[PDB]
């Protein structure tokens, strides 16, 4: 990367690789709040100044897809509405590089309160499984100032994927049967204003697992029977 946010991207990617990849399942500071299938959703309850900040971390394992494929579908704005259900509208404010964009988006009223908007850098990176990661983090832009309609949320999100391969023996080439993508998804969101704590927590518990199930299911469908993109 040659652009003005490279140092910040690289620090965010490094922070996620170092801290977000740790297993939280034995970590007593985290609570397992939703399990279904291979999916496990954890959170830490955190409030500051009355505002709910609970860090969220989920793990999943999805047969028959690669990390590259999952991060591609997570990042590529062209397919966003194929799977996303909380976003009202959104657009690319700036293209920084082939792999790095700045997105402005508005959300549907997921809890009863003002709509939030959010303005973030979205970058997709391969880290020498080689790990794929998409980092979405709030930035300011002169073309997207704050406004009176929406409360501005601040986000630090990551989708981190590793591909496990069990190639066959015999004269059999590798198929999607032989691959499994290990996912870690982190979301640290500042909702930007006050709301009833239990409401925000119940919305989180609903909307994150909903997203991960629908999204991974989507990637599975879109890649089924196609050549494997490692
Ligand atoms: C109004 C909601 C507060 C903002 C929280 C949004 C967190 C996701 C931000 C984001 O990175 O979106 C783009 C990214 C694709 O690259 O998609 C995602 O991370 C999908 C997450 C959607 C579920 C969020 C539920 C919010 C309930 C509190």
């Amino acid at each position: 990367g040659t652009h003005r946010f490279v140092q910040k991207v690289e620090e965010m990617v490094q922070n996620h690789m170092t801290y977000s990849l740790q297993d939280v399942g034995g970590d007593a500071n985290w609570q397992l709040v939703v399990e279904e299938g291979e999916m496990k959703v954890y959170r830490r309850e955190v409030e500051e100044n009355g505002i709910v900040l609970d860090p969220l971390k989920a793990t999943h394992a999805v047969k028959g897809v690669t990390g590259h494929e999952v991060c591609n579908y997570f990042w590529n704005v062209d397919v966003r509405n194929d799977w996303e259900t909380t976003i009202e509208n959104f657009h690319v404010v700036e293209t920084l590089a082939d792999n790095a964009i700045i997105i402005y988006q508005t959300h549907k009223r997921v809890w009863p309160a003002s709509q939030r908007d959010v303005l973030y850098l979205s970058v997709i990176r391969k880290i020498p499984p080689e790990t794929w990661i998409v980092c979405n983090f709030s930035v300011d832009h002169d073309s997207a100032p704050l406004n009176n309609r929406c409360v501005r949320a601040k986000i630090n999100v990551a989708m981190i994927c590793q591909t496990l391969v069990s190639p066959p023996e015999g004269n059999q080439e590798i198929s999607r049967d032989n691959i499994l993508c290990k996912i870690t998804y982190v979301a640290n969101v500042n909702p930007g204003g006050w709301a009833p704590a239990s409401v925000l927590r119940a919305v989180a518990k609903r909307e994150y697992p909903k997203f991960l199930k629908r999204f991974t299911s989507y990637v599975q469908e879109k890649t089924a029977g196609k050549p494997i993109l490692f």
